[PDB]
């Protein structure tokens, strides 16, 4: 336990931390007893059989004062929804393209080790220094047993897949539909319904159209095709991760170094809001 010095609450329950003796910047989770105990060691498992630049580590836990500490990796620009709030800017194509086709590699990775993550948005994309984005935060992640289905209705209700909504089977694609909802996020700041009741929007996803732009006069043909291509209503004709790398889109992305200014921005957003 005394192996970290426990730092400042980033952003929740996540603390920046230092392992004391090798130097390392790790991210520290806060989990107290009265959790679902049998659901942390699947997030924990989960994480463990993962092995990809596109996953946030694990590194191991602790028990203090009979809270669960879960120690991960930390990623430095922190969350793209941070970064949105911090800078308080939308992002160009530019930005949502590079940080997009990381997450559709770590959606690649994911679903081919037959994992669901079920709660895909800005706020579980995190971006480190370099401005490689990573899929976080498996608390709600479902395994697959083969080429079955999930029942249990979970996630969080404006990112959340019509057939998840609608109780029939569901497998992989059904974060492909989070992925384009968390496209407009990242593009309109907020993702469609926002300011409408959580529970009156699990309502409508599954009869409403598929959602599109706020104002789709600004947006590139490719762009509004790409989110087009993820809202499909029905999972069966839905793109899957590796297809969606091979769209114009995302195979047409800038290389991560176009991130620069975004998270330098952010970050010096970040250091001058503390002093
Ligand atoms: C381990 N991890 C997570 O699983 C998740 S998933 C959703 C949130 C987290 N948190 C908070 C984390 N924050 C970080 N890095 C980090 C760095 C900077 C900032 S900042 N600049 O907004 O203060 C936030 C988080 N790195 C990693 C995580
Ligand atoms: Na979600
Ligand atoms: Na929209």
């Amino acid at each position: 336990e005394e192996v970290f010095d426990v730092l400042e609450k980033l952003g929740g329950s996540v603390f920046k931390a230092i392992h004391k003796e090798s130097g390392q910047v790790v991210a520290i989770k806060q989990v107290p007893v009265e959790s679902d105990l049998q659901e942390i060691i699947k997030e924990i498992s989960i994480m463990q059989q993962c092995d990809s630049p596109y996953v946030v580590k694990y590194y191991g836990s602790y028990f203090k004062n009979t809270d669960l500490w879960i120690v991960m990796e930390y990623c430095g620009a922190g969350s793209v929804s941070d970064i949105i709030r911090l800078r308080n800017k939308t992002l160009i194509e530019d930005e949502i393209a590079t940080i997009l086709k990381s997450t559709l590699k770590g959606l690649e990775y994911l679903h081919f080790m037959r994992k669901i993550h079920r709660d895909i948005k800005a706020g579980n994309i995190l971006l480190n220094t370099e401005g490689h984005a990573k899929l976080a935060d498996f608390g709600v992640a479902g395994q697959l047993t083969d080429t079955a289905k999930r029942n249990t209705v979970i996630g969080t209700p404006f990112w959340m897949a019509p057939e998840v909504i609608q109780e029939i089977g569901y497998n992989c694609v059904a974060d492909i539909w989070s992925l384009g909802i968390t496209s407009i996020e990242m593009a309109e700041g907020k993702p469609p319904y926002a300011d409408i009741h959580p529970m009156r929007a699990i309502f409508m996803i599954p009869t409403n159209p598929p959602p599109t732009f706020r104002k789709p006069e600004l947006w590139s043909d490719d762009f509004t095709d790409f989110v087009k291509k993820c809202l499909v209503k029905n999972p069966e004709q839905r793109a899957t991760a590796t297809q969606l790398l091979q769209h114009p889109f995302i195979k047409n992305a800038k290389p991560v170094s176009i991130l620069r200014d975004l998270i330098t921005e952010a970050m010096e957003i970040k250091a001058k809001r503390h002093e």
